[PDB]
C-alpha cells in the first residue's frame, strides 16, 4: 500500500509528562494499536532502541517501525555535534526498515515545561533564521545520503509554532529538508492547516491526522495554560470527534492530487484515564480512513 495509516503512543503513555498514562505498559499499547489495525506506530519512550529487542515487539503483532521523534538542539551545538547526535537513531530507523526521521529544535522548547506558559514560548531572532535552516538542511542532506527523509515536525512551544514560521523554515531550508504536517498543532498554532497544504504539499514526507478541541484550546489562550495543561484538559483529539475542529478532507484531497505517498499518523496526546486509548484511536483510523477515501488519497 502507498498509503499507511500509523498511530503514535503518546495517546497511551505521554512522553513529556510520562505520570500521563504511567500505568499502560508497552505491551498494553502494542497489543491494542495492532488489535484496531494500525498499520505500524512511531516511537514512544518505553519502546526498546536496539534494533533486535524492537523487532521482538513489533513483528509478532506485524507492527511497522513509522519513525522516532528525534531533538535537535542546533541553537546551542553545532552542526558537525548534531550529526553526530542524529546517527544513534539514523542506525535504529535503517535497520527497521524505515524511511524517515521525526525531528524538532527542542533546546530551548517549553512545551515540556508545566510551569511555562504556551505565550512565553521562544521565538527565533530574526538574524539566526538563515543559519538554523542551514544547520536543518544540513542535517537533511546528511540524512538523505543514507536513504532517510528529514520531516521537521512544527509544535507548540518551539521555535517553529506559527504558520508564518512554517514558511521562513521552508523557505530557508531545502532540497532535502521536508515538513510534516501536523493539523493539530498547525490549527493550536493559529494556522490554518489547508493553506500550509496547498503551500508546501511538494515538500511534505510526512502527516499527523491530530484534532484539536476548540473549547479546551481556547481556554489555554484565556487563562494561559501551558501545553501540558491543555493536554491533560483535552486540547488533542482524533480525526471523527464530532468536538474537534480540524476539517481533514480538504487537506488529504491536496495530498491527493499532488500525489502523496507516505504514512498517515493518527497522533493525539490526551489523558488516557478520561479518554479512553483504545476507543479514541479506534475511532480515529475509522474516520481517517473514510476522509482518505472521500478525499482520493486511499483507493
Ligand atoms: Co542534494
Ligand atoms: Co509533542
Ligand atoms: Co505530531
Amino acid at each position: 500500500h502507498m498509503i499507511l495509516y500509523g498511530t503514535n503512543p503518546i495517546a497511551w503513555s505521554n512522553d513529556d509528562d510520562r505520570s500521563l498514562g504511567a500505568h499502560i505498559t508497552l505491551d498494553q499499547c502494542l497489543d491494542e494499536a495492532a488489535k484496531i489495525g494500525f498499520d505500524g506506530i512511531e516511537k514512544g519512550h518505553k519502546f526498546p532502541q536496539e534494533a533486535a529487542a524492537l523487532k521482538a515487539v513489533l513483528e509478532p503483532r506485524g507492527l511497522r517501525y513509522v519513525s522516532g521523534w528525534h531533538s535537535l538542539n542546533l541553537l546551542v551545538n553545532s552542526v558537525e555535534e548534531e550529526k553526530a547526535a542524529m546517527q544513534p537513531a539514523l542506525d535504529l530507523l535503517k535497520a527497521m526498515g524505515s524511511k524517515v526521521i521525526i525531528v524538532c529544535e527542542t533546546s530551548n522548547a517549553i512545551h515540556g515545561d508545566n510551569d511555562k506558559p504556551l505565550q512565553e514560548r521562544p521565538v527565533l531572532e530574526d538574524a539566526r533564521w538563515e543559519a538554523f535552516g542551514l544547520g536543518v538542511e544540513a542535517l537533511a542532506a546528511h540524512a538523505a545520503a543514507q536513504g532517510i527523509t528529514l520531516v521537521y515536525h512544527h509544535h507548540m512551544g518551539t521555535i517553529v509554532e506559527t504558520e508564518d514560521e512554517i514558511d521562513r523554515l521552508m523557505r530557508f531550508t531545502g532540497p532535502h529538508t521536508r515538513l510534516l504536517l501536523d493539523t493539530g498543532h498547525c490549527l493550536f498554532g493559529r494556522g490554518n492547516p489547508e493553506r500550509v497544504a496547498q503551500k508546501h504539499i511538494a515538500r511534505v514526507g510526512h502527516i499527523h491526522a491530530k484534532n484539536i478541541r476548540r473549547d479546551i484550546v481556547q481556554d489555554v489562550r484565556d487563562q494561559n495554560l501551558s501545553f501540558l495543561e491543555g493536554v491533560r484538559r483535552g486540547v488533542f483529539t482524533v480525526p471523527g470527534d464530532t468536538e474537534g475542529s480540524v476539517d481533514f478532507v480538504p487537506v488529504l484531497k491536496i495530498a491527493a492530487e499532488h500525489g502523496y505517498q507516505g504514512w498517515l499518523v493518527i497522533e493525539a496526546e490526551q489523558d488516557p484515564d478520561v479518554r479512553n486509548p483504545f476507543e479514541y484511536q479506534s475511532l480515529g483510523l475509522k474516520s481517517l480512513k473514510a476522509f482518505a477515501r472521500e478525499a482520493g488519497l486511499d483507493k
